[PDB]
């Protein structure tokens, strides 16, 4: 299944065919970096990368970018050119993302792209930055989405990656208002191509509860975001552990029974009341202590095992495919060709199939 675009229907994502598909995939970061390419291309060809990322049974890649990349003669700069990566020299960032986009294709996997940065620089808790205004970052959007227009391999957008305070969701100060700026920019973005799927990510604090940045979708319900172009709404939520940040919850003597409480609360209940699809962004863990293997065989069961769901469960990308990755490692280890099969044993019952060549 997942021929051409698709679109939603209740908490569901259906193919150009109404089959019903799920994104079960992996995180693949570079190009947000100050490298202006996605990583371990130093090691490996990107075609044998891509290929073992369709052998372990991950079917999309969420791309992160920093608006850097659409710079002006922008060049990767951590590519090795021998026996490998010969027919990306010489090309731009932006022509290296071509080449990636089109083998993901004809293999079988699908891409979203994910303004990761303003600037190679780092993340920004706002959508906007005092050098990276907010016109720029909906004419990047508009530009990628006119790129890739009529390849389906790029299935849609995510918008913005972690907003966090002082952003807000629903307060109605067009500076802070992420609800508003989420409409702004994807509205931007099904005007140029009105078949991508929208993927707005949420907030971290609503009615002074805090949650994981870019998890907190309690303002969902009562102040949804209303795109031009219906059924192509999917909202994202990202929750780690304690690798990543001893969050209190871990502390709870009911833990992990105490997890679904929170899970629910901040996303799930958008999948529960058949508002909308959600789409776990982020997520992963080091495995160090016992907690986040807790926390893993938990999160991995509340996303619904595939036998017995199938497409009616949450979508998700893992973190990440790269093991260069601070507090949460990756599937592959340090010489970006072994596996890291415990880990990548966890994510098996959630796991679908690939899709069809396009
Ligand atoms: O992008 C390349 C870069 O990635 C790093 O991995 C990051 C992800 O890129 C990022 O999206 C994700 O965001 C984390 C953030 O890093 C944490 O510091 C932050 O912790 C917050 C927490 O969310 C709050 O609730 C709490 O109150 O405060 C802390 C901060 O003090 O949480 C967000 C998740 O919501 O984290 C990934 C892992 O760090 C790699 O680390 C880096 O090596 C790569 O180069």
């Amino acid at each position: 299944a997942g021929g051409g675009y698709w679109h939603t229907s209740g908490r569901e994502i259906l193919d150009a065919n109404n089959v019903p598909v799920r994104i079960a995939g992996i995180n693949w970061f570079g190009f947000e970096t100050c490298n202006y390419v996605v990583h371990g291309l130093w090691s490996r060809d990107y075609r044998s990368m891509l290929d073992q990322i369709k052998s372990l049974g991950y079917n999309t890649i969420r791309l992160p970018y920093s608006d850097d990349i659409l710079k002006p003669g922008t060049m990767p700069n951590s590519i090795n050119f021998y026996q490998m990566n010969q027919d990306l020299q010489g090309l731009t960032s932006l022509q290296v993302m071509d080449k990636i986009v089109a083998y993901a294709g004809q293999i079988g996997l699908r891409i979203i792209l994910d303004r990761h940065r303003p600037d190679c620089s780092g993340q920004s808790a706002l959508w906007y930055t005092s050098s990276v205004s907010e016109a720029t970052w909906i004419s990047d959007l508009q530009a990628l989405a006119q790129r890739y227009k009529g390849n389906p391999t790029v299935v849609g957008f995510d918008l913005h990656n972690e907003p966090h305070d002082p952003a807000c969701w629903g307060c109605g100060d067009p500076s802070i208002d992420w609800r508003l700026a989420a409409e702004r920019a994807g509205n931007a973005v099904l005007s140029v191509n009105p078949n991508l799927l929208i993927f707005v990510e949420g907030v971290q604090s609503y009615n002074g509860d805090s949650y994981w940045w870019g998890g907190n979708l309690q303002g969902a319900g009562q102040y949804p975001v209303v795109l031009n172009v219906p059924n192509r709404l999917v909202y994202s939520a990202h929750d780690y552990a304690t690798s990543v940040y001893p969050q209190t919850w871990f502390s709870d003597p009911t833990f992990p029974n105490n997890m679904p409480g929170i899970w629910n609360k901040n996303w799930g209940y958008l999948f529960n009341q058949n508002i909308a699809p959600v789409w776990l962004g982020e997520f992963g863990t080091t495995l160090q202590s016992t907690t986040d293997q807790t926390w893993l065989k938990t999160l991995v069961q509340y996303l619904r095992p595939t036998a017995q769901y199938g497409a009616d469960s949450f979508q998700w990308t893992f973190w990440s495919w790269n093991p260069d990755s601070g507090d949460t490692g990756g599937i592959l280890k340090d010489d970006w060709q072994t596996v890291d099969t415990v880990k990548d044993g966890y994510l098996a019952p959630i796991k679908s199939s690939i899709f069809d060549p396009v």
